[PDB]
């Protein structure tokens, strides 16, 4: 079991850690088929989704990816510094696995 | 993959974006049978509802549309400023696909 | 189609606007067996309920049942300006239809 | 179908109102299995539960515990003023039925 | 049924309180497989989960946990002062069971 973001995201293959350390700028959010997913960017022009969910989710699977929506929902709307994302970067936008908050 | 609301949009038919650059005048939602929606409008007069959740919606997209229902709402009490709508226009009022939020 | 509460108003039977332009004056909620619901009540007297979800109501309205009572809550907690109630009068309460909040 | 809590806790056996007209002290919990339970006190030294959903629950009232957890924490977090609980006066400590806000 | 976080954490095995009196320095939430997880960490280095929920879990557990997460993330965007933990201490980084908040 990892004890920070940089550790949980060692564990998976062709991540990457982004050390934004900055509010969200800009929140997208589509429901529009196959295209049910969130885009953020920062002031610098770094975008990242929140990839759609798929079949092969399980329940528990599938209220993470809504949980980790709400999170980048409410981070933006209360201004909250995002310090670090885990994305998988073979994706583009780079897609994100986990998202750390500090300050 | 789309990086931003105006690229999604014009994946699909029957789309147009809106640019309002506005906060959400006024938020209604119904529980009445058969109109389980949501409608917002700005000050400018434009209208757009939230589909009552049916039978074209698989079970990413039933979520995708309580989780619009939910942004529009808090998006309306935290006066945040929305910047485009990516709508249907074969509807009246035209139906929400997606919405950017960036003051 | 409707636009808007007054003209989804009027395609249900037993149904009034009541136009309010205040916030809510008290939230009340209840877990305790066939009663679970909400009331509210304005600083004018009006007294409103979500009703009890029940044999009068259809699948698709439960999940706007509760989705109105958690808007109730939000509403009274951020002290939002209620427009206008669509309701059915023949309920004592008077049952909630839909909300419109503008300001 | 009762107007307020007072009435609604008068329709049930084993219950009282409790007037506080007070915000919440302490918010209290648990996910521990057979405690998946929350506790709130008061600065005068009450203490209250929301049950574990148990036998003597019905099934409308498994939502309704959910909800009335989630309207116990948002209510401790933004200092809301509680008027009144009804409460199962048989249990220790006392278990919340009902729950009323105003200010 | 315990009053208090203390006495419930002192009804299970390999369980401690933590008195931390502090608000969450940071929160780390992951949608990624089998790591759908929070971790949150205090100024004084203690840093703690929210487990993995999966096919070991009961329903009732399962959104015990869910909550749990909701708890943490709201706590942490309001900087709410977290008194005590009540953590599973056989796991690594340790478990929450219960959290407190008074202040
Ligand atoms: C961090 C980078 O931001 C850019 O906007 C994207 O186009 C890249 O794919 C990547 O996500
Ligand atoms: C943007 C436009 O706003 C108007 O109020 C509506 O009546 C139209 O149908 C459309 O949605
Ligand atoms: C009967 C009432 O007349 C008023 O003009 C309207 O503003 C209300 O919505 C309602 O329709
Ligand atoms: C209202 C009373 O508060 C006290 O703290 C509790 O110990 C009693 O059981 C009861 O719930
Ligand atoms: C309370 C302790 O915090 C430390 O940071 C962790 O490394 C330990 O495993 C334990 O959870
Ligand atoms: C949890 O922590 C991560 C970093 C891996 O080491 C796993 O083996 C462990 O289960
Ligand atoms: C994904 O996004 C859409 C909008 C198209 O440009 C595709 O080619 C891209 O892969
Ligand atoms: C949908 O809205 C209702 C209120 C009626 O005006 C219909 O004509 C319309 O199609
Ligand atoms: C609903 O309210 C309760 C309190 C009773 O008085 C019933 O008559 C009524 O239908
Ligand atoms: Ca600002
Ligand atoms: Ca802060
Ligand atoms: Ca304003
Ligand atoms: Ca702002
Ligand atoms: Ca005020
Ligand atoms: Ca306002
Ligand atoms: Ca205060
Ligand atoms: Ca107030
Ligand atoms: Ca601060
Ligand atoms: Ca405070």
């Amino acid at each position: 079991t990892p004890q920070n973001i940089t550790d949980l995201c060692a564990e998976y293959h062709n991540t990457q850690i982004h050390t934004l350390n900055d509010k969200i700028f800009s929140y997208t959010e589509s429901l529009a088929g196959k295209r049910e997913m969130a885009i953020i960017t920062f002031k610098n022009g770094a975008t990242f989704q929140v990839e759609v969910p798929g079949s092969q989710h399980i329940d528990s699977q599938k209220k993470a990816i809504e949980r980790m929506k709400d999170t980048l929902r409410i981070a933006y709307l209360t201004e909250a510094k995002v310090e670090k994302l885990c994305v998988w970067n073979n994706k583009t936008p780079h897609a994100i696995a986990a998202i750390s908050m500090a300050n």
